[PDB]
């Protein structure tokens, strides 16, 4: 593959996420830019269906890793542009420590020149009154390492790593996180060796933006493997 060409720009970011959590229903939508030569996205996202049910930091793993930046000596570690630009599906298992979980599944992958990440996400089994569905979350960045290994069998990668969200009351809400991506074409694709993304995080609101929103400032870097 030469997937890797479509990303050495800045590239559009479109984003639609329709979600379900203990029955409800919610939409959110996304747009941004991506330079993948930096690791940078610059992210905003809307729900387009009102106030949001579950806390803005629950759904940030859920809505690109094809912009990390592979240093060179890395560059054959890279599944997620390899892929490109006929796509992967990403679908993960996100456990909350003594609460309920999120399946989702994802499909990314370019439709012209914009890069578009399309999802959806079943949540089940939360406690009305819990962390998530009390909104008990503080709203601040979420930074750190995303664990990647190759899924030979299914021509693809796996992924897992745990979140700490910070709660309210100063305690921490772990969201173990499981992840399997896999190719939607059938052209080759580059399988790594293990190693890791490194995501920094600035997380922010617009203030003249009145409805439920998050912007983001993401940088993404390949790490783990030493040169």
């Amino acid at each position: 593959s030469k997937g890797e060409k479509l990303f050495t720009g800045v590239v559009p970011i479109l984003v639609e996420l329709d979600g379900d959590v203990n029955g409800h229903k919610f939409s959110v939508s996304g747009e941004g830019e991506g330079d993948a030569t930096y690791g940078k996205m610059s992210l905003k996202f809307i729900c387009t269906t009102g106030k949001l049910p579950v806390p803005w930091p629950t759904l940030k793993t859920t809505l690109m890793q094809c912009f990390a930046r592979y240093p060179d000596h890395m560059k054959q570690h890279d599944f997620f542009k390899s892929a490109m630009p006929e796509g992967y599906v990403q679908e993960r298992t996100i456990f909350f420590k003594d609460d309920g979980n999120y399946k989702t599944r994802a499909e990314v992958k370019f439709e012209g020149d914009t890069l578009v990440n399309r999802i959806e996400l079943k949540g089940v089994d939360f406690k009305e009154d819990g962390n998530i569905l009390g909104h008990k979350l503080e709203y601040n960045a979420i930074s750190g390492n995303a664990n990647i290994t190759a899924d030979k069998q299914k021509n693809g990668i796996k992924a897992y790593f745990t979140i700490r969200h910070d709660v309210e009351d100063g305690s921490v809400l772990l969201a173990d996180h499981y992840q399997q991506n896999t190719p939607i074409g059938d052209g080759p694709v580059l399988l790594p060796d293990n190693h890791y993304l490194s995501t920094q995080s600035k997380q922010s609101k617009d203030p003249n933006e009145k409805r439920d929103h998050m912007v983001l400032l993401e940088f993404v870097t390949a790490a783990g493997i030493p040169l």
